[PDB]
């Protein structure tokens, strides 16, 4: 197993100035480098308060980059189908180069239906304008000369400058909620996969698993556990009630900024294994089930959450660190 | 006057590889801000040694926002004709925030046909495409519930996120049209201009001065001199044979980039005032020319060049801080 967090926003204005949440966001990444965590994600979203104040993933985390030396940066998920893959290929780039080849490229679906009537992109074709945006960055990436004559996009011959630090470039991973057929897909191409075990049921996420694992060996492609990533929020306290009241209110106003945006349950999704929350004893219970189930892959912790306390998102991150990543080490 | 630094990179793979340029270039912004330097500028350009390091300026600013304190960082500049407004001014409010209100965002104008070409954008486009990128940015800035409807672009009504830290906005700087209805038009919006004295007369650059201030003036506008930004290619040495060999082969080479990108003469550039190299005594000389041609206004120092060592980019700005910087302090 490996565990970074991720930084997903769920606030707004009247709950947290965006420059308190910056400020907050990156000291959080430099306690992940300090403490061993293996990695730092973050989100794409337009908006609203479900994600908005990250609309561009990357210069949080240049930002995050330059402020650490050893955690890797992660896209979770850059939106293909709402920029230029000339755009997109080349900051990918610089990041890589400024991160000095720590960063992993996550490629996701939108689904926030204001999201596309902003940007004016018809969910029709959206299928399309993800593979084709993902091809193409890839492209830009390992070739020089490259004539894309895309469904979206023409361009070519060129070569996209800076080329990447990492070879071929930084690891792909293409998200998927939606279809298995979309992790086979990501298999066939060698890409790595993100799956979201907090919405879809267990058995659901493991034939996914193991339809990836499956097409992948066909393509001579041996997946590690860091091309598998899930996230999951994340709450720890020494009370184990203290955590279920806070994480579980946390979990509460993502979900309502979620509902907002896309227009007993809590303890059932802690029992299904759906969040991580509790104390460091209820959450290495609730991983070793996790790992039962999936075996060995990359977990993004969500460590923030509404106006939760800055130093309630370090204390779950300074418990983890302290009862749970020895032993996963 | 005030004087900050340009980190535009001419340059390629021959000279430094994307990631020493990246390295050196966040350590100059670092010795920019102990030193006193008024702020760190990048450029936005694609494919070529001309710029092609950077297609993305505000990565680059985000992290070095994150390696510093006080400096300002500027866009030098970003370009509206090649990105939507909805993303740009949210990747740059995040970057506002990021920095705590250190972020100055220049608006540029593409002029290199390979650009024009990848991007499928005629341009003929390139000045409405342009100014009304600048303007819907402006207001997703400035106002919620914005309703956009253009010539290019129509959304709305969207609060775009995060909220800038600056209010209304970070300052706006326009590239002019060299046409005086560009320069009047900025200052009847409040913004600021960027003029190019390396490459037009020094009566040219005289009389869009003239036309800004008169026409702010006439609009109630009270222009400071952190509203006019040139940018100068600066190599200072005590040495004065050495600024000139080595001061001269970096004018030289970023000119042959600027060449190739768009298909005696240093001498004369430094002679008429259009690049700052010399002994620290000659510069200050210089420098006393321009102030008396242009007034007070903001100068970039472009200290780097090709496979000039970081060490002799750092003299240069150690030796304009102990020097020239107290004399307009
Ligand atoms: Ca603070
Ligand atoms: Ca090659
Ligand atoms: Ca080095
Ligand atoms: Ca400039
Ligand atoms: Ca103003
Ligand atoms: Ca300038």
């Amino acid at each position: 197993m490996k565990f970074g967090i991720n930084l997903f926003p769920t606030v707004g204005p009247a709950e947290k100035s965006a420059g308190q949440h910056f400020e907050e966001s990156l000291r959080l990444a430099e306690l992940a480098d300090e403490l061993g965590f293996h990695h730092v994600k973050t989100v794409e979203h337009y908006f609203h308060e479900y994600g908005g104040y990250s609309p561009d993933p990357v210069t949080f985390l240049a930002a995050a980059a330059a402020r650490t030396r050893r955690v890797r940066l992660v896209t979770g998920a850059v939106l293909p189908v709402f920029t230029h893959p000339l755009k997109l290929a080349g900051k990918l780039a610089m990041l890589d180069n400024i991160s000095q080849g720590r960063l992993d490229v996550g490629f996701g679906r939108a689904f926030l239906p204001d999201e596309f009537t902003a940007f004016e992109i018809s969910m029709d074709e959206s299928r399309a304008r993800f593979d084709e945006g993902v091809e193409a960055v890839r492209r830009l990436w390992a070739e020089e000369d490259v004539v894309w004559e895309g469904t979206f996009h023409r361009f070519g011959p060129v070569t996209m400058l800076p080329r990447t630090w990492q070879r071929p470039h930084p690891r792909i991973l293409v998200a998927t909620a939606k279809t298995p057929a979309s992790a086979e897909a990501a298999a066939r191409a060698g890409h790595g996969v993100m799956l979201v075990p907090s919405i879809n049921p267990r058995e659901q996420v493991q034939k996914t698993l193991s339809l990836y694992r499956d097409a992948a060996s066909a393509a001579g492609f041996k997946p590690t556990e860091e091309d598998i990533h899930m996230s999951y929020n994340c709450y720890l306290a020494e009370d184990g009630q203290e955590a279920r009241q806070k994480g579980g209110q946390a979990s509460e106003r993502a979900n309502r900024a979620l509902a907002s945006a896309v227009s007993g349950d809590f303890d059932r999704a802690v029992a299904e294994r759906k969040a991580l929350v509790g104390t460091p004893d209820e959450v290495r219970a609730a991983i070793d089930d996790i790992r039962g189930w999936f075996g060995d892959f990359t977990i993004s912790l969500q460590v923030i959450s509404g106006a939760m306390p800055f130093e309630e998102s370090a204390r779950t991150m300074r418990l983890f660190a302290e009862h749970l990543l020895p032993h996963y080490a």
